[PDB]
Formats: structure tokens, sequence, C-alpha cells
């Protein structure tokens, strides 16, 4: 009396992010959003639920999680559960080929591939729509990892209607890369939850940023249609800055930036004026993910290795949905 | 046929900030700001006027000043000039016991010297109220360099009504110092002025810092009145963060800090939770300033020394207002 699943997602960086809940229970968005999922950063789940199993237990690279670091894999076991009237606790087992809670959406990889193996699981046979709709309930920005290449989060107005979709991009996303400076893998001090919380309570920026976010999603889909990277960078780049000038308003404020973060801003910046083409993003954590045409990437790794070792600089290209299986 | 006149003014450090013209050509600000005026760092600039001078000219630490650093002093002259009806072009020698343009306020002790020096030669017997309007008229912030320890700008809503006043608070303020850690004495990318303007034109974030000065400046002046130094110390702060977020909402959006500055903010943080009460504020430039109690300083100092030389602390406490010399 057992059934098991199992899923491969990769992560996706968010070009217009999703910061901040308008419902917290279902994690409905206060925003759209729209990310690049990406080949280089990804985990792999399996799920065992079983009649003879006294607990659930959460297995993450090998190490067994404790209670506070299984207390959301149980929320989201139990959301699962409900759905489908089962009543066996389950075994979850997690290898993520990412850095966890480092600003790098171990978050988005890791809780679509297990949405992804309690489908298999449980026999959900769930469209890639109702796929979106339930990782979602995991981390909002796994409902994007869904899908391959461009996808868009439209925040809807209920659980039924927010959900993600894939962009088509006439294989735009397979002209581009993005360049991740690693600046510290460690677990951030402010889970990017708990920052969001924060902004939307509190921060008098968060205004503005919600009367920008609609004009970029427009200005993203514009660029994309006519495969204008320059204008596809500048307003990317203001829209990481946007998020993040949002945290220094809060009530107390903070900041995810650690000050390798200026410091690789700051030579992207040095990378545009000398003739690269090049525009940085950021997420909850240090460090700075940079977007580039393939054609300058090598150039671009140069440029930053004055600066930061190889070790430090990752390539990463456009990448593939999830990838369900049967055990 | 000469008219000379000699002035000596401190720097000052605003603890809620002037950001943003209302007026740019009388310089009324959008809001009121809350200064300390401080011991350590100073200008002393004589004038003189003489209808046998052939142009204007500006000496700066020695220095003769090119046209473009002249254009300033040579916009304030012409004020002064059509104040007096005095026709004479002048020579301006200053000294800058500070660094100028480093965001260390040296338009503050400059043009409040300036302004002295000016109402000496030209006889024009200005009160405290009117020497701070004119001071105004060079740099918003030179309008508080008139007085001592505590000063306020109202915004008023004119020429006539917006300057600065001294704030008593029974010598609190000789009680307290502020520390300045210096990251980059270097001159500027963006001025003051320059990058107060594209905030308020631009920025998103503009709303949210207005809708919060006065809220700040009240907390300030109950904290003076009964010498709660944390609570005035948790309101400035804040106040600080909150205006250097709004530069990123601008557009483009853009910094003053460098990765020195996080570092030393990130360090204040921690000598607080190691139980010295301090509390950092920075101005248009990268270098941070650390307001602590005197009983506390070189316990500071000793800790910041862990990360920083000698040469980089720089103490400062409670200074003078303007002191005008005739020559
Ligand atoms: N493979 C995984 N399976 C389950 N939960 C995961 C996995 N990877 C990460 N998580 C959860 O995501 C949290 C980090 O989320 P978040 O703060 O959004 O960081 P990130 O930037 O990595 O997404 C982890 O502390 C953990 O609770
Ligand atoms: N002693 C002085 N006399 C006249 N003008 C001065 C003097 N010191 C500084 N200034 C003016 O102030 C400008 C710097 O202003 P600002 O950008 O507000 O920098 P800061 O943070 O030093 O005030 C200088 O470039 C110069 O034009
Ligand atoms: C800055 C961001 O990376 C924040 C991501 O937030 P999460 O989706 O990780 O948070 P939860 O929905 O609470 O799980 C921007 C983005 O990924 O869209
Ligand atoms: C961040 C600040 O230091 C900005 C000072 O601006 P300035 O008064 O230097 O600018 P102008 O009025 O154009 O001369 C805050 C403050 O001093 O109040
Ligand atoms: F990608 Be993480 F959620 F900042
Ligand atoms: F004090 Be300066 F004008 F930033
Ligand atoms: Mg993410
Ligand atoms: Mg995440
Ligand atoms: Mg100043
Ligand atoms: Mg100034």
């Amino acid at each position: 009396a057992m059934l098991s699943g199992k899923a491969r997602a990769h992560t996706n960086i968010a070009l217009i992010k999703y910061w901040g809940k308008a419902n917290e229970e279902y994690i409905l968005p206060m925003n759209s959003s729209l990310s690049l999922t990406l080949d280089a950063f990804y985990t792999e789940t399996t799920v065992t639920f079983d009649a003879h199993y006294s607990e659930d237990v959460f297995i993450l690279n090998g190490i067994l999680q404790n209670e506070k670091q299984t207390k959301k894999v149980k929320e989201f076991l139990n959301l699962v559960r409900q759905q489908a009237d089962c009543t066996w606790f389950a075994k979850v087992e997690s290898q993520n080929f990412v850095p966890t809670a480092a600003g790098l959406a171990s978050s988005a990889s890791g809780l679509a591939a297990l949405a992804g193996a309690c489908n298999v699981a449980l026999g959900l046979n769930l469209s890639a729509k109702d796929l979106s709709r339930l990782a979602r309930r995991g981390s909002g920005s796994a409902c994007r990892s869904i899908f391959g290449g461009f996808a868009q989060w439209n925040k809807g107005h209920s659980d039924e209607t927010s959900f993600a979709e894939n962009i088509p991009a006439n294989n735009w996303e397979n002209e581009l890369a993005m360049l991740f400076i690693l600046i510290n893998d460690g677990e951030k001090d402010v889970s990017s939850r708990d920052g969001m919380k924060r902004t939307v309570e509190t921060s008098s920026f968060y205004q503005g940023w919600l009367d920008n976010v609609e004009k970029d999603l427009s200005q993203v889909h514009e660029a994309i249609k006519t495969k204008d990277f320059p204008r596809l960078g500048e307003i990317i780049e203001a829209n990481g800055l946007r998020m993040h000038g949002t945290t220094l308003g809060a009530v107390p404020p903070f900041t995810y930036w650690s000050p390798g973060s200026l410091q690789a801003m700051a030579l992207v910046r040095q990378a545009r004026a000398k003739g690269i083409p090049c525009y940085f993003t950021m997420d909850a954590g240090p460090n700075v993910k940079v977007l580039v045409e393939k054609k300058n990437l090598e150039a671009l790794k140069t440029f930053l290795s004055e600066h930061f070792s190889k070790e430090q600089l990752v390539p990463a290209f456009a990448g593939p949905g999830i990838e369900l299986f049967e055990t």
C-alpha cells in the first residue's frame, strides 16, 4: 500500500519580479511576473506515500531535515493529501542541483519538483495549468518552473485563475544567457516569504512598485516581439532595482544586498560602458545575475574575472519545463 | 573702492534629510529638515568686491577654480549683488576644512561662509533669520549651518518663510557625537542638486518619502524633549535609509552607496547587537556617519578599527553657528 512518483524541475529567474502576496494562504500575488527557466540549476525529487509510514520525512541533499526545516514541506503535503483524500504519511527525498535559500530560486525548482512528484504518485493527472496552480501553493515562483523558456505568472484573482503559462518568443530565449555572480551561496537571513510580507505590510515604497509592474510587463512583451535586447535589459534592470528599493522603506528597513552585490552591479555598468550589452538583476539574496546575449558571454566572463574567481561565474541558458517520472 | 568681509561656517549633518526642491530657483524644499552642526569640519571664506576687478574669481584650497567650478559661486554672487545693487566683480578665496563634494556637507559650510562674508562686506546687517535665508539660495543645507547644535529648516512656502532656526535641547547635543567612516573622500559622480532633482521628477518612491517626513520630524522633537537616544537613533537611521531608497526608484535609478558603505552599515548593526547603541546615516555620497553617545565613542572606534584604519574614523561633536569677521 504505497504510491510513488518522481519529478525534475528547473529553476527560473524572474525578469519582472513577484514581490508580495495578496492572499497568503493560497499564495495569490499582488502583481503578475515573468521569468526565464534556466538549464544550469534544478531539483530532483521523489515522494513515497505509504500506509506504513509513521510521520512525514523530508531528506534534502542526503540530510534529514529537522522539524523547522520540514514545516513547509509538511504544509504542502497536507494540501495535496486533502486534495486527494489521502491519509498516508510521506517520504520526500530531494536533491538540489542549486544552492539552497540563497536567492537562486531553490524554492521554485524545489516546490515545482515536489508538486510534480506528488501529482504522479497520487495519480492526479494535472494539466500543465493545474500543475502550475498546485506548485504555486508551495512557492509562488514554483508555478513558473512548470514551463520552459519564458513564462508569465498571471496574478489572476483566485486559486483557479492564478497560474503561469509559457510565452512563445520565436526561440529568442535560445539566443540568451544569464551569468551568475556568486557572492555568497549561504542561506539568507530573511526568507523571500518573510521579506516580501514585511514589504507589503509596512513599506512606504510598495505602492510605487505596484504602480509600475504592468508597464514593465508590457515593455518586456514588446521587446520580446521585436527581439530588442537593450530594451529588455533596461526594463528588467530597473524592475530589479525597484523591487529592492521597496525593502529600504519597510519598517524596520532591510536590504538583501551585500558589499559584493554592489561591486558586481557597478562592474556590469562598466561592462556596458566598454561595449558589452549586459544588464543585472537580483533576487532575495546577495548574488547578482547578468543577462547577456550568448555572443557576448565569454567576453563578459573575462571582464568579470578581473574581480571574481572562475568558480564565482556560473553560466546558464534557457531551460526546460518540468519532467515527470513513474517509479 | 573695495568692500571686504570674512566668515567661518561649520558643516551640519541632516538627521531628517532635505531631499528635493519645490522651487529650484529659490531653493525652497519639498520637506522640512533637521540637522546637527558639527565642530570637526568647516569652511573659512573671504570675499573682496572691487571696482578694479575685471571678472569674478574663486580660489578654493589655493587652487583657481575653472569656469565650470565657478558657475555656482558666480550665481550666488549675482544674487547678492542684485540684492545690494552692487556692480563690482568679486574675489572669493575659500579653504575647506572638509573634503569637497564627497557627501560631507561642503556645500553647507561653503555657501554659509560665502553668504556670511558677503553680508559683512556689503554691510547687509542681516539677522540670523535673514542670513539663513540668503545662505539657502546658495545651497539648501547652508541655511542650517548659520546655527550651532540642533537646527531645523522649515520648508515654509516662499523666499520669506523658508529658513532655519536653532532647536534648544537642554544641551543634549553636547552629550552626542557623530563618527565619520570615510570610505571615499573623492568627488561624487551625482551632485546633491542633480540627484535630488532626478528623484523629485521621476522617482516612484518620492511620495513615500514625503508621506513620512513630518512624522519623523515630530518623533525627533519628542526624543529631544526626552533625551531618548535609542528612539532618536531609530528614527534617523530609517529616515536615511528611506531617502536613499528613493534613488533606486528614479528613472534611470542610481545609488550613492559603494561596497564599503554597506560594509560599514552592517558593522554598525553588529555594534548595536553587541551592546553599543549607535545608528548610521548617509548623505549624497558613500561615507557613513554614525551617531553615538560620547560615552560609547571610543568603544565604537575600537570595534570599527577591526575593519577600518584609524585615518578612516573621524569623530565630530556639536559645533558652533556662523562666525562673522571684519577685515
Ligand atoms: N528541494 C526542496 N524541496 C523542498 N523545499 C525546498 C527545496 N529547496 C528549497 N526548499 C525550501 O525553500 C526555502 C528557501 O526559499 P526562498 O527563501 O524562497 O529561497 P530561494 O531564493 O532559494 O528560493 C528553503 O529554506 C526550503 O524551505
Ligand atoms: N568653500 C566653498 N565655496 C563655494 N562653493 C563650494 C565650497 N565647497 C563646496 N562648494 C560647492 O559645493 C559643491 C558640492 O556640493 P554637494 O554636491 O552638495 O556636495 P557636499 O556633500 O560636499 O555638500 C562643490 O562642487 C562646489 O560647487
Ligand atoms: C525576489 C523573488 O525571487 C521572490 C521569489 O519569492 P518566492 O516565490 O521564493 O516566495 P514564496 O512564494 O513565499 O515561496 C522574485 C521572483 O522569483 O519572482
Ligand atoms: C543628502 C543631503 O545631504 C542633501 C543636501 O543637499 P544640498 O543642500 O547639498 O543641495 P543644494 O540645496 O542643491 O545645494 C541631505 C541634507 O543635507 O539635508
Ligand atoms: F529566488 Be529566491 F526566492 F530569492
Ligand atoms: F552633504 Be552633501 F550635500 F551630500
Ligand atoms: Mg525566485
Ligand atoms: Mg524562492
Ligand atoms: Mg549635506
Ligand atoms: Mg551639499
